């Protein structure tokens, strides 16, 4: 929109395209990364709304929405209240969720019932010295813990190829994150101060989560796939109507050539 401030990347959108490819840890053509990046091909405004401030939006409206969405579905309220909580957007917040959870069908946002949690301190290696597990804790019932993110599941390794989901499962234990509301604020929590709120990285939009306006935190990004900021736009145009005022800010990304 016309009524929108702009942000300096301080380098050339052809420069900004080849940093993203070399520190990308996947390979993605200069092709695919520069039609996500140039802002003049964004079809969907949405990636560069601020969402570093709670909206108000009509609460039964999103349960109603939430039709079929697994573990989310009909969970409007527990949305509202995390988003309001961090003062985030909360349209963003369901959108931001359904896309990391597989509209609620991922593993650890269903809900794992687990026995037991990784004590990290105490690791266990294989004879090439590699790590295959930890020392664990018995829990005296099985507990249910949900990940929407899979906050705290590290990368699995060839040798421990369950490690994110030892380690996402006892980061969701040890947060409390036992019903789907408590793992909603998480995930809220989350990005709100990793991200959205944070005054060291200031990325409150979409593309600024995924492409860092400073070239010298590039490693802090939210994801790696070039179009991850216009996926969750495009659900949130799906949710776009539910807000109940008019009060939106955007913040657009300028390159130096």
């Amino acid at each position: 929109i016309g009524n929108a401030s702009k942000t300096n990347y301080g380098v050339s959108l052809n420069e900004y395209i080849k940093l993203q490819q070399r520190n990308n840890p996947s390979n993605y053509s200069y092709s695919e990364f520069e039609k996500y990046i140039n802002p003049a091909k964004a079809t969907n405004k949405l990636q560069f709304l601020r969402i570093d401030k709670f909206r108000s939006v009509n609460v039964s409206g999103l349960s109603s929405r939430l039709s079929n969405k697994g573990v989310l579905t009909g969970q409007g309220q527990a949305f509202v209240n995390a988003a309001k909580a961090f003062n985030i957007d909360p349209i963003y917040l369901v959108a931001q969720c359904l896309h990391e959870t597989g509209n609620g069908t991922s593993k650890l946002a269903k809900g794992v019932t687990i026995t037991e949690i990784a004590d990290e301190s105490k690791p266990i290696y294989n004879g090439n010295g590699q790590l295959v597990g930890y020392h664990m804790i018995k829990l005296s019932k099985p507990v249910t813990v949900y990940n929407l993110f899979g906050i705290g599941a590290k990368d699995n390794s060839s040798v421990f190829p369950n490690r994110a989901l030892i380690l996402g499962t006892t980061y969701a234990y040890n947060r409390g994150w036992t019903s789907i509301e408590n793992a909603i604020k998480g995930a809220a929590e989350f990005v709100s101060l990793n991200y959205v709120h944070s005054s060291r990285y200031s990325q409150n939009t979409l593309y600024k989560m995924r492409y860092n306006q400073n070239v010298s935190n590039i490693w802090h990004q939210y994801a790696t796939t070039p179009w991850y900021a216009s996926s969750i736009a495009d659900i949130m145009r799906s949710y776009q109507d539910l807000y109940l005022e008019n009060n939106f800010t955007f913040d657009v990304p300028v390159f130096a050539g």
